[PDB]
């Protein structure tokens, strides 16, 4: 078997006739029955109507300068006007091309120029896309809009002007010359290769493929004249044209025109107009099958559901069978070059043949079809895949003005090569299989993050050189504040300084400075300006000193520092201390900063919490963290009233600490000290105002509740379970401890509450004893001490020999900062 | 082949003799030659010395209450004293156990009690570990320390006291009863199963295994009496004892005692003492082979390198062969229960046999060995793996006071089951194969992070209800500031307000407030206190209003908010605006806060940059970001001097915006608006002081350089390439734009510089025109506008139809914030 044929006999095809003479050959039988129904509005043209009007329109096509064998273009959605214009083009001997109204002035202008369009039938809304071709190219424009009170763009004709009677153009009933090979329809293709080409379909051709379909005693595709054929598919597409319009007309059927598809409108029109034949697409059948709307409308009238250009998945076919028991289903197989039709399901025939699912139907009659091996001319046999070829009078004359591709796709023997591939089984059904054919957010984000836990690489500390010992402090303070007159109060401050558990403290503020700026020593006198002048200059310098120690320990280049977190209690100004420190150190201006101003004693945790996330989320990010505290912000004379301020004056001292935090340590030069595992914050309820401060014209004033130690002790345990429960640790004496030494009273409270071994808070208490309360910097100093003592004493980890640790900050508003640490093993 | 034997004949073994009578049988031949050499110090005991002293020590062992068949314990490193004491124990008829000095009082006390130790020989430094047993258990203690000017713990005897001559104890030359089955050595084992057991090795036994090794005309292990045998292995371990001490002594060899191993000391002692036989361990041979030290010392004297309890990897064996050409290598196979020796390499024999690499040697002579199938009693044959059993007089008498395990490990027929497995090849060499045997930081960290890019879920905005229009503002301002007298200046402010491109602005500060607080309106009068009172109350409230809109849009529970970032220009106080807002909203107290105070107009970028990292690094983290600006901080009267302050008074207005930022949006209710891709910051050089402000007793004062627009325009392009080069985008008109509308002049400058389409800054300029300059909140408002207009106009993305975007903040110190955004597709 080299050559394949239809299972139906050859029929007589009168292809010597002009398309309109053939389509309408039988019109006397159909004359008064409905031909075109415009579904939405209900308008009906009859067969007589269509014939008469189409002829008059040809006649006036002449008047407008359209002559035999020059082209007319149709830019329209489905509508009666489309059919009338096409037929008219044929009656004239002229040629009809169509385009999608939803194209662009570019595609459309291109097609119109390629085809030599001498005129265009469109709606009003599309006229601007074709403006160029109307103005400079002289193309005549016609609008189908029938509303006489709404004007149309100037230079445009009402379609109603072409339906007008003039008998003198009807002496052009001719030509008595109209030839089988004359071109009638000129559709455009996606193409066998690339760029869209004009397909020339002739009178002989179309007459042939229509007869192939609907003609015979047993038609391949059976249409009665009592059928109502739905045409919701685009008429610009050759499928709709041929297999709906031309065929429908030839048989005397009603054609139900839907300008636009919507599922409910479709169901409505089916029930109302009793549509018997529904050509559709897969998206449409899907929509029908999915919707629960079907149960309402009576659909029993549809006897044929034909898929053109679309294959059902056999999930659908079942859905359909349910929704339409009376419907037979099937697919044609089209190609524009092929005329369009090649195979038609024989299930559609008047006396129907068996069909298999997934089949494209059988090749049409009065045609031959072969299956070649690609790149060889050899013909294959049944069930052997291969490029599908067809030959018969119904195929295209050729590509317009392109004999190159015309000879490339239609070979010397007359075979049109589709460029598709398929096989034909024993039952003569044809199956399609294939065609000639055979940095993002998700990544960027994972590239950008960093792999490991944030670790502390280096620590450094700095103090003012001015140092004052507690043994001396009550005296010194009542001296330099010119308060010596209040003896009752100095006697109390003495006790406070003794119970304070502080030995020495390093303090920038000096007696000389108070001689020069007595308003600072005054209990309340406006000091703010001078304090600000002093601390805005000093805080960055002290910060630099510490940052420099840390950077020296770390040993890598400053340019490798990617982030700078700077905490200080006051000295607000802009640009701030972050800018200033970054210029002192000569960091890259591209360093990303966080300026923490007015945070409190808890900020020690805060900066670590801040650096963790910065380091962990940025590849190769190294984070320089600097806390720098100066007490000139906070210093003031005594009053018998505010005892809280007095306690403060005994506890607070100046100091600075700097930490370098990163992820994924190289381990060539870097030495991990601790790991930041989890970081947590909470505030306690009804404690706002327990640790608290206000920036006033007298400087920063601060306040303490007597109950702070108790308030902390209450919540510490909850903080702990909250942080360590995920790690399965209940035993808190197994953790190495770092607590903000807010005051000895807080420490005593906590240890008594959790029953900590007397030695857990040893490092903390050391830092308090030697340096005082440095606010945020404190816990940093303590880490330093811890690791130093752990090294100095040859212990298994940097954590006092133990694996896990906790770091607490405590602050006003009773914000509590809970950081979980992992020690690091030492080589001992 | 059920039973396996040595390739050497059976020899005569005189096991009827006591161990000391056997070892020293031949001493007349050796009497004056060196027996023990203490390597580090050079002291030499001779054979006569050792014999005589050991006997006297037995004699005084009696005086101390040690009687036949009761136990003596040796806690010591390698030293002459160890050998002398062991022999003494044997001479007495007593029994000797040893332990590691490096054990703990627990292990040691346990072993001493288990064994019925009636006395202990140790160094001084270990005496505290045995204090209990000296005091309450009555155990006699002896220290080997010879330094007479340094005392030893009280109740302790000098070892030199046991070497003293007393003839009356020598009437105990006896017993004339000392029996083959009497126990002499009592070492402890890791055990065949679990808990450590005492192994009873008898006189018969040890005499047997020593003869098995060194006796014969062709000894399994060949030692001359001119040999010098290194004993750096622990003498408490039975291997060292048997195969070094006992064997060495039997043959008349010198024994070089190393108390401690160090590689150089070892090489030194080899070269000096001309060590011929070096029993070692794998770690030691490794160390030798690795070190480049060997080339210095003459090692040619070592003729035998014997690995006991360790197998070489044949990488080593080569290293050795190089370092010691003259050395033959081999391994014994020991087990404590086995006496210790089972197999010995026959390469060691006087007339040596062929040996294969990886072999454990051949089973010893006067013994039999079988290979059983485990859990069956069946005997295997050559090259068939199986549990190794041995039988002969050299195996243990049994486990002390444990007939259970004694019968479990030594069966009825007399076979000791090792509990190891191996095979014996055709050549009679034995091979060992096996034994009876057959939540972290890395995770927690990946569990804890969040998968996707930070996205904006919701936005909300709030303003004060008081609104003032620019058309009215010059008048209003000179009115309420009681400045109407300066006409020249009002005329200039008019121009400034006109060129300002602002239409209206929303402003908390009202005329009434200035009637009540004229110091605010005064150009410079102390205002700080009152301003602070007003903004500390207002900023959180306005913030709440906006945060509430955003939270309503988002639609999920407040409890799901995990982080709060709060930016405001001033109003510093503690607890701060973050605390206050968090209580207003009723957020969880465990919400993690960032309080950004005194940041500037750039902080718009800053908060986004801050939230990105917070959201991206925390699983299920949802971040509430609130910027809230009030101009009562910044408001003041005019002066002919500071024009910069005047410009400010025309541009700045109050406002608040709130954003919700998270990673991994659910997509059930959540609706992503933008994505935060990259966030960058930089400062420009020599621009500190171009945008700048200082908090004084008069309120916040601010300053502007005329050149700010130019300074920004210079660096904007660099910022862009820096951010977008990784994304391969050169075309900036393809980005949707958000710029801080610092002033119209800045905008004009930027667009002119990059040549932006007139419409890129449209949204930005709208927000400026409607709201003024809200500082940090501005860019937030702009995003809101952008997405709203993009939706309102049905565009492909939330980004004005475009995929990628840029957000700029600009601030004092010329810090510039560059955020890269990705739009989000809209369903249109």
């Amino acid at each position: 078997d080299v050559i394949f044929r239809s299972k139906l006999p050859d029929i007589y095809i009168p292809n010597h006739l002009s398309l309109h003479d053939y389509i309408f050959q039988n019109i006397s039988e159909f004359a008064t029955k409905p031909c075109l129904i415009n579904g939405p509005t209900g308008h009906v043209y009859t067969y007589s109507d269509v014939h008469v009007i189409s002829r008059q329109i040809a006649a006036n096509f002449h008047k407008l300068g359209v002559n035999q064998n020059d082209v007319v273009m149709l830019l329209l959605p489905n509508c009666p006007e489309f059919v009338l214009s096409f037929l008219a083009a044929s009656f004239r001997g002229a040629t009809a091309t169509a385009a999608n109204p939803f194209f662009t002035p570019a595609e459309i202008a291109k097609q119109a120029k390629a085809s030599n369009t001498k005129l265009i039938i469109t709606e009003a809304r599309y006229v601007d896309k074709i403006k160029p071709l109307q103005n400079d190219d002289g193309v005549v424009i016609v609008c189908i809009d029938d509303n006489e009170s709404v004007p149309i763009p100037e230079g445009c004709l009402r379609f109603t002007e072409l339906t007008q009677s003039t008998t003198e153009a009807s002496e052009v009933i001719d030509s008595v010359e109209i030839s089988p090979d004359d071109v009638v329809a000129l559709p455009y293709s996606s193409g066998t290769t690339g760029l869209p080409k004009g397909v020339m379909l002739t009178h002989k051709g179309l007459v042939t493929s229509v007869a192939q379909q609907v003609d015979g005693e047993n038609p391949n595709l059976y249409f009665h004249s009592d059928d109502v054929i739905l045409c919701v598919l685009p008429m610009f597409h050759i499928y709709a044209l041929n297999s709906i319009m031309l065929c429908g007309l030839r048989v005397g059927a009603a054609i139900l025109i839907m300008p636009k598809f919507e599922i409910n409108l479709l169901l409505e029109l089916i029930q109302r107009c009793k549509v018997t034949v529904a050509p559709m697409v897969p998206p449409i059948v899907l929509a029908i099958a999915k919707s629960s709307e079907t149960e309402k409308y009576d659909l029993s009238s549809i006897r044929v559901v034909k898929s053109g250009a679309a294959p059902l998945g056999k999930e659908l076919e079942d859905a359909v069978n349910a929704k339409f028991p009376n419907a037979k289903l099937g697919q044609g197989y089209g190609m524009t070059e092929a005329g369009p039709v090649l195979a038609m399901s024989l299930g559609f025939a008047k006396e129907p043949f068996p069909v298999k699912s997934g089949a494209c139907g059988t090749v049409v009659r009065n045609a031959e079809m072969k299956i070649v091996d690609p790149d060889t001319g050899d013909s294959l046999s049944r069930n052997q895949p291969g490029e599908i070829c067809i030959r018969g009078h119904q195929i295209m004359k050729g590509y317009l003005n392109n004999p190159a591709a015309t000879a490339e796709t239609i070979d010397k023997d007359g075979w049109l090569h589709t460029g598709d591939i398929g096989l034909i089984d024993d039952d003569d059904e044809l199956f399609i299989v294939d065609r000639l054919k055979e940095a993002s957010v998700e990544e960027f984000r994972n590239a950008q993050r960093a792999k490991g836990p944030a670790t502390i690489l280096a620590i450094g500390t700095a103090t003012p050189d001015h140092c004052v010992y507690q043994s001396d402090y009550a005296d010194y303070y009542f001296k330099v504040t010119k308060s010596e007159h209040m003896t009752a109060l100095k006697k109390k401050f003495n006790r406070i300084c003794d119970k304070s558990m502080i030995k020495k403290r390093y303090i920038h503020l000096t007696e000389e400075m108070l001689e020069e700026h007595p308003n600072i020593g005054a209990y309340m006198a406006p000091s703010l300006n001078i304090r600000q002048e002093i601390i805005t200059a000093e805080v960055p310098k002290l910060g630099k000193e510490a940052a420099l120690k840390a950077l020296k320990e770390w040993g890598q280049p400053k340019s490798k520092i990617t982030h700078l977190v700077f905490c200080t209690t006051s000295g607000v100004e802009m640009p701030g201390a972050d800018y200033k420190l970054a210029n002192l150190l000569g960091l890259e201006p591209s360093v990303r900063r966080v300026m923490l101003y007015h945070q409190g004693c808890y900020a020690g945790g805060t900066v670590l919490r801040t650096a963790k996330d910065l380091a962990e989320n940025n590849a190769g990010a190294r984070v320089l963290v600097v806390c720098s505290e100066i007490t000139v912000v906070t210093f003031r004379g005594p009053s018998e009233d505010a005892l809280d301020s007095l306690v403060g004056q005994a506890l607070f001292g100046d100091g600075s600490a700097a930490v370098i935090v990163g992820s994924d340590p190289d381990i060539s030069i870097e030495r991990p000290l601790f790991q930041l595992v989890s970081a947590a914050q909470t505030f306690i309820p009804n404690s706002a105002g327990a640790i608290a401060g206000n920036l006033r014209e007298v400087g920063l004033t601060f306040h303490l509740w007597p109950n702070v130690p108790t308030l902390i002790s209450e919540n510490v345990e909850k903080c702990l379970t909250q942080a360590f429960d995920p790690l399965g640790i209940s035993d808190w004496n197994s953790l190495f401890w770092i607590a903000h030494p807010g005051g000895p009273a807080i420490l005593d409270a906590v240890e008594a509450k959790l029953n900590l071994d007397k030695k857990k808070l040893e490092a903390t208490r050391h830092v308090l004893s030697e340096y005082g309360n440095m606010s945020s910097a404190c816990v940093l100093f303590i880490l330093d001490e811890m690791r130093k003592k752990s090294l100095k004493g040859e212990r298994a980890t940097t954590g006092e020999g133990l694996d896990w640790g906790v770091l607490f900050g405590f602050g006003p508003g009773l914000t509590i900062e809970t950081v979980v640490l992992h020690s690091i093993p030492m080589v001992t």
